[PDB]
Formats: structure tokens, sequence, C-alpha cells
């Protein structure tokens, strides 16, 4: 039953990354999935169940894999899935160049804010159970320090993707990495 | 010509409106309130109205830089930068369009490639200050250049889109320049940007 969903969920995420999430409809992948349309609406009503069901597997694929050393690892890992896992490829692809942020993605635009709002929180606890653990001062500046590393992987990510890919992400993600964490340990503009 | 710059601003506010792939030539024909044969007289296509307009974000660029030691002043110019991405409308509204409106799809192959290009002259540009503030001493003389271009375009357009795409949730003001100033310390001194 779960393989009927991930096959619907697949014929979207090609056909969003072919065409992009706006010019995307349902008839489209229901075409990708071979299936009807009425099978398609059966598990997911909207482009926005599909979109949103990929964030889920997305999260959970990084969730299935001390607390400051594991982080530093999670880091690591995201930026070699995205070179090797297919689904990690299209899926930040579409997300970061192929979904506009427009009135008529609107509904697809609160979808990705939700998760974004669950990446937020899930630095947070990272951050504060490295200051009591000592791993960080205890004057960081937690909120700036959140908008510090979702700047910096966006970053990499964005300018990634939108190079056509022209670097080396495997040599240059570890570097921007550990230049990162360098900068949240020790760098004072980081403190309150 | 005051008339050219009317239709770039039509666009501007369209591709900012509707997103590039859905904008039409003649929707902006329209908003500019003149004729398609006016408009293709001064503009032949969306791609080289994007193109006017990424130059004039260019040249505001350079006639402020054109006002010690230049990487002090490159220190200026990209606090300057953020300064009217939230001040300037039409800074804030093409490069809300570069980062969340323009997506890459074939439709939009063209405009993308007029992307490409402007990105090429970042690039060069980014590269000729980092050889100056070698040449002065302000950089080491093993600074990985080739390395630092990516990380600075990196920084940058990490924080440009963290702005964008959260809706403004958070204060350019106060968050870029401690951003710049890391930055910076990171050419300076991170062992991770020296070719050793």
């Amino acid at each position: 039953a779960l393989k009927t969903k991930e096959h619907l969920m697949l014929a979207a995420l090609e056909t969003f990354y072919r065409k992009g999430i706006a010019r995307t409809s349902l008839n489209e992948i229901a075409q990708a999935a071979g299936v009807t349309r009425g099978a398609l609406y059966w598990h997911f009503k909207n482009k926005e169940d599909l979109f949103d069901a990929l964030f889920q597997r997305i999260c959970d694929d990084i969730e299935n894999c001390g607390s400051w050393t594991v982080f530093r690892h999670t880091l690591l890992h995201f930026f070699e899935r995205l070179q090797s896992n297919d689904i990690h490829y299209k899926f930040h692809n579409i997300l970061f160049l192929k979904c506009e942020h427009t009135e008529q993605n609107a509904a697809v635009i609160a979808i990705a804010r939700k998760h974004q709002a669950i990446w937020r929180e899930k630095i947070t606890a990272v951050l504060t159970e490295a200051v009591e653990n000592q791993d960080l001062a205890d004057d960081l500046d937690k909120e700036t320090a959140v908008i510090f590393i979702k700047s910096t992987l966006d970053g990499l990510i964005w300018r990634w993707f939108s190079s056509g890919e022209s670097f080396d992400l495997g040599k240059t993600a570890p570097r921007i990495i550990g230049i990162m964490m360098d900068n949240l340990e020790n760098h004072p503009c980081l403190r309150r």
C-alpha cells in the first residue's frame, strides 16, 4: 500500500523537476504515474500534499541516519546525499530553482514555510544542547546563530544548483561547514 | 532615454507580480501604456528587458563604489548593497525576482542564460577585489582565490535567499553587518581559505 503512495509521489517529483511546481498539473502527474486522476486523488488531493509528502520523505531519510559531533556528521552527509541520491538532488533542485514564490504557488509555499519552521526548531535544539554541554559559549546568540547556519547552508545549495553544479561539492561543502562550525564556536559576532 | 526606463520598470513590476516565466511582452507593453511595436523597437524580448535591469543594478553599484584601501571599500560596498536591498524598491524587487521568481525551466532557458552571464561578471569583479587585496597585503599571498570567490558568493547568496525566502522575517540591517564581518575575518584569517 505504501508502494502505491510512493509511485505517485515519485511521479510528482519527476514532473516537478521537469516543469517546475507552478506549471505542473494533477493530470500530468497522473499521466506520468500511469494512473487515473481518481486513483491519484485517493492518495493525494493536490500538489501541496504531494510536495509536503516529499518534504517528509527527505526529513525521514535524514533522521533515519556527542551531540555537536553528530550535527557535524549530519551536515556532511546532507551534502554528500545531494550528489548521490536522485530524490534528494531533485527535491532540493525543485525547492531552490523550480518553485517560484507567486500567488499561484501560495499553498505550496506555505508547506515549504512549515518545514522551514521545523528546521529552525531542530537547529535551535541542537544549539541548546551544545550550550549546556559547553560545546558553545553561554553568551551565544542562538537566534542569530540559527539564521547564520541556515544562511550558510542555503547559500552553498543555491550557489551549487544555480551555477549548474560548476564546482566540486564534495570538496567544497566540508570546507564551508568547517568554517561555519569554527565561527559558531569562536567568532564574537555570534555572541549576545 | 526616459521611454526606455519606463518600459524597464513596467517589466520589473510585471516580473515581480507574475514571475518571469508567466510574464508576456504584451503585458509589459500594456503595463507601460505603449504598443507592442513601440516596445519591440527598444527590447526584442523578455530576456533583453531582464538584461537591461541587471545592468541598471550593476550601474547603481558602480556609481556608489565611486564615492582607506580597496579591501575596506569592499566592506562598505557590501554593507551598502544590503542597505539598498532594504531601502531601494528597484534593488529589492529585482533581487526578489532573481532568487524567488525566476524558475530554472526550459521555458526560462534564455532568461537563465542572461543571469548566468551576469554571475560570470560578478565572479570576475570579486576576483579582482581579491587580487587587489592580496597585492595590498590585506589578504595572504597564498589565499585560495578560486575557493574564496565561491565562498564569498555562497555567503552573500545565502543571506539574500534566506531573507527573501523567509518573508523578510529578520532584521537585515543588523544581520548583514555581522555576516559581512565574519566573512571578511574568515577571508583574512581562516586556514581553510588558503591554497596550502
